[PDB]
């Protein structure tokens, strides 16, 4: 096994994955590291197990398709990946936490997120259609975007988003195009 955790690259107390070497903390890992099972397999294998059974999910979707999927068992699972997929930037720093807003010449925006509180609301079952939980993702990035304007920090955002949207094309197998 990995002697750093897999999402933030720190040691510490981490939990070892029985079938691939990924560590994690406890809160690293989404969802949170399970308190028995054993042997325990971490969400990177979980995912590749869902491939390997249904060859044909790797076959491309359409973004519309995919968003109007109910959140069932595993695509619960997947938008945990993704979300975890995002926290192992380091620049997700800026968004993880609850953010305030008060800088000359900007207004806050109508609807505060950000990583946390998505990780909350995974969590507690809150979304029943991948849409609602690639919205927020999404409203997180557009928010900073908006606030920040012309200062040069808006490009944290760009770059968080781009990262999310990479992923979110691979987790669920978007169809590519030019
Ligand atoms: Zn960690
Ligand atoms: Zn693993
Ligand atoms: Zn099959």
């Amino acid at each position: 096994n990995s002697n750093i955790c897999e999402v933030c690259n720190k040691w510490g107390r981490l939990f070892c994955c029985d079938t691939c070497p990924r560590s994690f903390h406890e809160h690293c890992h989404i969802p949170s590291v399970e308190a028995n099972k054993n042997p325990w397999s971490c969400i990177f294998c979980r995912i590749k197990t869902i491939q390997e059974r249904c060859p044909e999910s790797q076959s491309g979707h359409q973004e519309s398709e995919v968003l109007m999927r109910q959140m069932l068992p595993e695509e619960q699972l997947k938008c945990e990946f993704l979300l975890l997929k995002v926290y192992c930037d380091s620049k997700s720093c800026f968004f993880a936490s609850e953010p305030y807003y008060n800088r000359e010449g900007s207004q806050g925006p109508q609807k505060p997120m950000w990583l946390n509180k998505v990780k909350t609301s995974l969590n507690e079952q809150m979304y029943t259609r991948v849409e609602g939980f690639v919205q927020d993702m999404r409203l997180i990035f557009h928010n900073h975007k908006e606030f920040y304007r012309e200062d040069k920090f808006t490009r944290l955002g760009i770059q968080v988003q781009d990262i999310f949207e990479k992923n979110f094309r691979n987790i669920f197998a978007i169809q590519e195009t030019s």
